[PDB]
């Protein structure tokens, strides 16, 4: 009947999704609250009968043989999972925001002279790959090695992936070699490494998993999450966070830029989004103008 | 509608995930397809509900978390429904939910396998000639360049309601006929390519006070038809078909060719096909 406190007041959109209809809302009451909001699906039986019953149809436009419109169901339909979380702790509220990006683009010379001082500007430690790499932590994990310390890896299963099924499969490609931290750094000295990562991994995954090449996504992400050189295996039916345009780039073509263009990552201009509040953004942006 | 008395033949696709459903009927008994999408959140007029008498039924609590049957008032509960009619053979095969697998495509692989394969088909684009003659939707431009050559059109896309932001969709439709994807893409359409991308972004930050650093703007490879058309997204929205595996940022399609002219036909692309497509085969066997 009634939400488990008063007044609700919108502080912020901590998190919304038009693709998946779903909305994360942080208000004030009285305290704070998070709200979350989801459209639900269709039943088949409530649509195939509101379809030839009297349907509250308004057009938005019509084209050859297309139209769209606006329909206002009957009730059954209209259903909105609604989860409250009450009292909303620091942590709900960190766990669901996320900050709206901005799409930046990063010539060769602004990587040069503005974002690489930035990220040395910065101390961040790597020493959870550096343990796996070395076999201190996570070997039981480990699906397959090439253990060359030039040109070799280890793939591992992401931490998020419970192995319950291949429809959301994602492993990650974590190569030995220190100090290439990025697309950036990548030249042909690393064209072995990269070609050992997609032939090997995949072939890996084949055997693990009985799921084939074709069936993968195999990316690097730029920006990276951190700054040694991974790559990124998923099922092309997961839709993973980072697969965007914005973000990825397929290491098959990585490659082929290489082997065409020796110097690609260094001279081309390279597009990422950033988060709003992210130091880096307003020093691209004031180096852009 | 345009037709009465809808019978249910086929459900072709459902997402719990995207709260969308694509039927197959039949109607004035001849075949359509209807499409039902759950609409996006209008955020302020839920904040309003929420602060007021919402209807509500309480399906379980434990302390600080509890989940609702939350019942909106009317003007919240659109659902978006777009209608296929008639519908083709092509048009319900093309809904039917099927499995995708990906493909390299070499340049060589285009010329002799795909266009080929192409060629062979006779594909109706009659919409969007519609669009570009003002035959249908003229009312709906957003931005035009009235070029033959290096114009387009810029209109909201069929997929967005045009109710938020959240998922700002609109199409760049190219004026000239017959380039087919990026494909055809050499440097005599570099004009074309900066009109799009500069105009086009400026008509959104004049009409929606949309910065470009808020959107991405880009190409489909495949493309859903053949007649080139650039897609503007907003970032926030996982809009379609903006994958690494299909989607090109039209700044860097234009950077490519500028510096080299055959890229697009030279290089291999990267792309999935559905496992029922003959040219996927085609592909694999070559
Ligand atoms: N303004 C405007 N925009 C448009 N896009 C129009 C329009 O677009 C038809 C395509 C048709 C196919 N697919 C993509 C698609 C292909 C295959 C399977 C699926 Cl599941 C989907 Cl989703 C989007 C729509 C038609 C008529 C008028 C239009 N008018």
């Amino acid at each position: 009947v009634r939400l488990p406190f008063s007044g609700f007041r919108l502080q912020k959109v901590l998190r919304e999704s038009a693709r998946d209809k779903i909305i994360f809302l942080h208000g004030k009451v009285n305290e704070d609250a998070v709200v979350i909001l989801e459209k639900t699906p269709f039943q088949v039986e409530q649509v195939a009968q509101l379809l030839t019953g009297s349907p509250e149809l308004q057009l938005q436009f019509s084209n050859d043989i297309y139209s769209t419109y606006h329909l206002f169901p009957p009730r059954q339909l209209n259903d909105v999972k609604t989860t409250v979380v009450y009292p909303a702790t620091e942590k709900h509220l960190q766990k669901y925001l996320r900050q709206d990006l901005r799409l930046i683009r990063e010539t060769g010379d602004d990587y040069r002279n503005i974002t690489l001082p930035h990220l040395e500007s910065q101390s961040l430690s790597i020493q959870w790959v550096y343990n796996i790499l070395d076999k201190k932590a996570e070997a039981d994990r480990i699906v397959f090695e090439n253990p060359d310390p030039s040109d070799g890896f280890v793939l591992i299963p992401d931490l998020k992936w419970n192995q319950q099924q291949l429809d959301d499969l994602y492993l990650i490609a974590i190569c030995h070699r220190r100090g290439i931290r990025s697309l950036r750094d990548l030249t042909p000295e690393h064209l072995p490494l990269l070609r050992n990562i997609l032939h090997q991994g995949q072939e890996a995954i084949l055997q693990r998993y009985r799921m084939k090449g074709d069936h993968l996504r195999v990316y690097l992400h730029y920006l990276p999450s951190y700054y040694h050189l991974h790559v990124h295996f998923t099922a092309l039916g997961f839709e993973a966070p980072g697969s965007g345009v914005e973000r990825a780039h397929l290491l098959a073509e990585v490659i082929e830029n290489l082997e065409c263009d020796p110097r690609h990552y260094q001279q081309r201009t390279l597009t990422f989004a950033l988060r709003a509040d992210d130091p880096l953004l307003k020093l691209l942006q004031e180096a852009q103008q």
